[PDB]
């Protein structure tokens, strides 16, 4: 197989909380603590330069962020499941919506996603540091 076929995955690690932005099969988008869970393993595929989409590998559905804000994740690729890749002064990353520039994948101290609307540049809960899945 040519360069790039197979895919290596990461986790995303929310600093507020320390929860693993996890993907579950039904599309819905938590967080947990426990390292062992099959659904917290992620492909961040880049896509145009500074973009990415962020796929569930055990889900086998993508992250996306609707028009009213709610994240979830859907089977097949839409526009809602680009993200601006933004490296931060903490080394962590943050995910700014491509569809709605303002808004930013973002989990909550509870482990539930924050609301694209109440997101912002300077919040805890939009801070993922990508570590390794092995």
């Amino acid at each position: 197989f040519p360069p790039g076929h197979f895919k290596d995955p990461k986790l995303l690690y929310c600093k507020n909380g320390g929860f693993f932005l996890r993907i579950h099969p039904d599309g819905r988008v938590d967080g947990t603590r426990d390292k062992s869970d099959p659904f917290i393993k992620l492909q961040l595929q880049a896509e145009e330069r500074g973009v990415v989409s962020i796929k569930g590998v055990c889900a086998n559905r993508y992250l996306a962020m609707k028009e009213d804000g709610r994240l979830y994740a859907i089977k097949n690729v839409t526009d809602e499941c680009f993200f601006f890749e933004r490296l931060e002064e903490n080394n962590y990353n943050t995910y700014r919506s491509r569809k709605y520039p303002s808004w930013y994948v973002a989990l909550k101290r509870t482990g539930q996603y924050k609301l694209g609307s109440k997101t912002g540049p300077g919040q805890k809960a939009i801070l993922f540091l990508p570590m390794s899945a092995k």
